[PDB]
């Protein structure tokens, strides 16, 4: 399978602080997840409230799986309340170095 | 700031997306001669064809906009512009795992 990469845009309603703990929080949660392979959490310069997180997994299967586990529930529950997302997911097709 | 950067970039291809990938090649090489060049993935969002994100690092903004100055930037700039639409932000990474 192809690695898979998630890419989720973030706009945040209330404090940054209080996402950035639970982003933190959900992070956490993925990351021991079968196939995380990394994550980063982007803050756009010119804004406060403008979020991106790239997430990279080894396959789709693996992503779907985290993605499903009941765990996730508080995490998904919780962004849903402190911010509107808009997410897609996809592959690499050039990396350089 | 002297904070690393994270640009991203959001495109919808128009043309032939064939061409937009080997105009992109080139356009990641020409970065890659700059300094404070870190890093470049292009991402394709999964089943769609025309659904592009580039994620390039720098060392700071400055190096990045020194970089988009060079003569060397048109012909890729020109490119890009004929085959894609775009939307762009600034970004300072600030959880990673
Ligand atoms: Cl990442």
């Amino acid at each position: 399978a192809d690695e898979v990469t998630f890419v989720n845009r973030f706009t945040v309603h209330g404090a940054p602080a209080e996402f950035e703990s639970v982003f933190a929080r959900t992070a956490a949660f993925f990351a021991r997840q079968p196939g995380f392979v990394r994550h980063t959490l982007l803050r756009e310069r010119d804004k406060d409230n403008s979020y991106v997180n790239i997430a990279v997994w080894t396959d789709h299967d693996a992503f779907r799986r985290a993605l499903a586990q009941p765990g996730f529930l508080p995490h998904a529950t919780a962004l849903r309340a402190l911010s509107t997302s808009e997410h897609g997911l996809f592959t690499a097709r050039q990396t350089l170095p």
